[PDB]
């Protein structure tokens, strides 16, 4: 016809894997009790970088679903992903042989993929040679992989993609499945993020950028919003969601623990590698979420703000946030507790969203002591505050002018 | 509402950069006249690979539009598209002063962006150390930042991002920017992909997968279709499309190319690097594609085969082509010429289904000469066919399982 008719998305189960926890509950555990997953560095010797601190997953439940075999077939980030989607899915209680497989697609972003395997294989190549480059080595670091392994394990033959803006990746990821099941072109959608790139090379390239914080003390060196942020802590890990069309979740009587109502989405078309000091697309970015949600400003309980821990970040997003909710809105970066997932960002931190609503409660922004001056939103730190969230939005702002906004509503 | 209103989808100018030419009648002359861009590799010293083809780009327009001083700025990946979406908005007379930026939307794809500035750095970082890697590597390297690029040069503040989905990442791309202005989220869509992986690495990769061709003659080396096609042919360049709502178009009086109308994406879910055998995915792709675009099989008129030139590949594509099409339908690969532009196949080959159109012609397969025995479509060699082509689709089937098709209407 002319036109097409709409579908409400809700989620029915998560899985996740962190710096944090490696399940809802432990993950959840950890930011109720303001426990932060930042610590040295032990994946490599960083004895040589100016940086000493990253959020690493160290006990990584590998023997659950993998076999010492798939490290040949997949590096980290994929691995993140398929075990994030399998929790979220068994969380679902999805049973993936009932689907309507091809209403059943999945989305994983990653804004580097398999950056170890590269990084390794590009010097197995000018050492030995290229007859000494590794046949699996593509498979496993091309960043749209990921979306086919976990499209492959559960038979999802639905729309499959990654999609990449950088720490904005698992927001837009999110966003288009959103879309997708909403304008009725899928029924059920794995979608997520993945990010394994504590490597040498990922935090040499950051380091290189001056955008890592050379902070030695772990418990302040992700410090959002704080006066004294000096940069981002890069951290590692998944997050999927499994999002079903309100009429789907019903017809199986699913448990929705939540519902995705908007997604804003802009470009600040400005500076190359940092957001515009004012907020001027972030603010658009909030606007467009708010306005496919149809709520305004004031029924909007807590923002999971992107807080980076950086200068310029925290300036244009307090601002963008004071500009269009105001300065009562609760603020609190998660980044805080298991540092920045980049790609798989925007995927976790809705999980915290999603957490935050079920629980009445806004997650503190860990390590944070001193707001700046010119900060004027009501960030959370210290401790976290016990609150009625029944709609709530979480942000992220990619290098290359990327504004994602996510808004969810608490179910009734 | 409950319901969203649906716009039509036209092209209004393209640009593009490739082994064939750098502007559309470039472009269009070598497919017509039968020329091919394929030849011995000059980018590096390729006397200990075991491919020595590959389609380079070694007239770009460098001094057009940019200045030395921009190759600390981006890799060719990125320097590729802006030239193409330049060329597009040039073509397209598309003033984006006269623009409501806001509906002004950018999505570049590309399979593994700045992959050899990542090469050089890594080399760097372990040759001289962590202090010696370059600050502007991420910036170049990121996948995304041609998205962010394009955007910063045409001040698109509407949606902004890249799409990964390998060999079928430009198809995808066009695909979300014919949904987003369909559904009314965008205007205009500066959209195509871009890919510059003629490196020692990206090489080194593929041929480890036994993916490339090793004939030595370049003739040869790229065939679709041909019993003696042994793997597909590397390419590099870039190709942008400027999409617009039919309402837009005719409001300031654009000249309409053609129209977008359908747009299907499924996954194989079955092998990591190959298509199914039988196309069994590539076949409901193809479905989805005419089902958007409420035309029959009949009404396809030109197929443009993904057509990698590899045993696997070219098996399953004519088959899901015979089951859906039929045997009649015109089919050609037109990588023959181009090489396999990976995240920028997808856009060209769209190119040459729009030129296609407007000129009445089926571009040929060059250098086939024996298709296979069990290959049952009717695959265009020796020389192009004219035909009246209304309705025309496009293939891409990236490694991951990955299937896109998009679904063209000749303009009235
Ligand atoms: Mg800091
Ligand atoms: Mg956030
Ligand atoms: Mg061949
Ligand atoms: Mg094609």
């Amino acid at each position: 016809g002319s036109h097409m008719k709409l579908n409400r998305v809700v989620v029915t189960g998560y899985g996740v894997t962190s710096p944090i926890g490696n399940t809802p509950e432990e993950f959840w555990n950890s930011l109720a009790t303001g426990k932060i997953g930042i610590g040295g560095i032990t994946k490599f010797d960083h004895s040589d970088f100016d940086v000493h601190n990253a959020a690493e997953i160290q006990d990584f439940p590998f023997d659950k679903y993998f076999v010492k075999k798939d490290t040949n077939r997949f590096d980290n980030y994929s691995l993140y992903a398929l075990y994030a989607a399998q929790e979220a899915v068994n969380h679902a209680n999805l049973d993936v042989e009932a689907l309507n497989r091809d209403r059943f697609g999945v989305i994983v972003a990653s804004g580097i993929g398999g950056i170890k395997e590269i990084e390794d294989q590009v010097l197995r190549l000018h050492e030995k040679g290229p007859k000494r480059v590794k046949p699996m080595t593509l498979p496993k670091a091309l960043p749209n992989m990921a979306s086919g392994n976990v499209a492959m394990r559960f038979g999802a033959n639905g729309v499959c993609k990654s999609i990449n803006t950088a720490c904005s990746s698992s927001n837009d990821a999110i966003g288009d499945a959103f879309r997708s099941i909403k304008f009725g072109f899928q029924d059920v959608m794995l979608v997520g993020g993945t990010e394994a790139s504590i490597t040498p090379f990922a935090i040499a390239g950051f380091q290189a950028l001056t955008a890592l914080s050379t902070t030695e003390d772990p418990t302040r060196a992700s410090i959002p919003f704080d006066k004294d942020r000096n940069g981002f802590v890069m951290g590692e890990g998944s997050g999927m969601l499994v999002l079903e069309s309100l009429e789907h979740a019903e017809k199986r009587g699913a448990t929705i623990l939540a519902e995705v109502v908007g997604y804003g989405n802009t470009c600040d078309a400005y500076h190359m590698t940092s957001p515009h000091p004012e907020g001027q697309g972030a603010i658009k970015a909030i606007k467009l979420a708010l306005e496919e949600a149809e709520i305004s400003p004031e029924q909007v309980a807590y923002v999971n703000a992107a807080g980076t821990s950086t200068p310029a970040n925290e300036k244009g997003e307090s601002g963008a946030i004071v500009a269009v909710l105001g300065k009562e809105v609760p603020v609190s970066s998660t980044k805080s507790f298991t540092g920045h997932l980049l790609g798989a960002a925007g995927a976790v931190e809705a999980i915290v969203t999603i957490e935050a609503m079920r629980h009445n409660f806004v997650p503190m922004t860990a390590g944070t002591s001193e707001v700046s001056d010119y900060i004027e939103a009501n960030v959370v730190y210290a401790q976290g505050l016990e609150k009625e969230i029944p709609y709530a939005i979480s942000n992220t702002f990619g290098f290359g002018g990327h504004n994602a906004v996510l808004a969810f509503k608490r179910w009734e």
